[PDB]
């Protein structure tokens, strides 16, 4: 898997975000995470999280898997990163998002993240607490 530059266009919830690809506004999906709804409990939480790491970034990068790029309604399915660190992880490691949507050929990235959400789980941190 490779990394591809991408500029934050805006912020949008947990686990969506609004990003410049290849010059194009795309909204991406999180790959392998779930965050709340913006109105469920730690939805609220979950956003601004992923906010500040996109908006404090001076690096934003795309990581498409292996599988389907795009999803269903259109929006990209990556890992994306700030300034190196990957946010669908820092999610999980926080308690802000479960492992999910976990389909076969886009899941490189699956066992890192279980170990994320066991630590997370274990520290009985937002989620799990
Ligand atoms: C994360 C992800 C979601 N989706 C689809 C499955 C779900 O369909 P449904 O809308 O039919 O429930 C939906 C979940 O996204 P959200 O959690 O953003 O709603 O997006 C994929 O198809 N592939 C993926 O990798
Ligand atoms: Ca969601």
């Amino acid at each position: 898997l490779h990394k591809e530059p991408a500029t934050l266009i805006k912020a949008i919830d947990g686990d969506t975000v609004k990003l410049m690809y290849k010059g194009q506004p795309m909204t991406f999906r999180l790959l392998l995470v779930d965050t709340p709804e913006f109105n469920e409990k730690y939805g609220p939480e979950a956003s601004a999280f992923h906010k500040k790491m996109v908006e404090n970034a001076k690096k934003i990068e795309v990581e498409f898997d292996k599988g389907q790029r795009t999803d269903k309604y259109g929006r990209g399915l990556a890992y994306i990163y700030a300034d190196g660190k990957m946010v669908n992880e820092a999610l999980v490691r926080q308690g802000l998002a479960k492992v999910a949507y976990v389909y076969k050929g886009n899941n490189t990235h699956e066992q890192l993240l279980r170990k994320a959400e066991a630590q997370a789980k274990k520290e009985k941190l937002n989620i799990w607490s």
